[PDB]
């Protein structure tokens, strides 16, 4: 009994930290896509000055 | 012995994606700082021009 109480637990708890990850992933591409506008700006406004 | 088993397979599993959102985690905040330094350079780029 106490064997598959700690299984269950442990499965939560695999599904909880894979949800978590899968948001940080989220997070990272959304923070590339706002550093390569930060880029494009940069090149255009090289060209302009 | 066999619930065991999975026990410890389950704890490697978790201990993977455990490291794996550290890791996620620290290049958040990386990326996080260089977004933020490059915002206020095109602040400071468009006050020039």
């Amino acid at each position: 009994s106490a064997k598959e109480s700690a299984l269950v637990k442990l499965h939560l708890e695999q599904q909880r930290i894979e949800k978590e990850k899968e948001t940080l992933k989220a997070e990272l591409q959304k923070l590339r896509q706002q550093a390569l506008e930060t880029k494009h700006f940069i090149e255009k406004q090289e060209a302009e000055e």
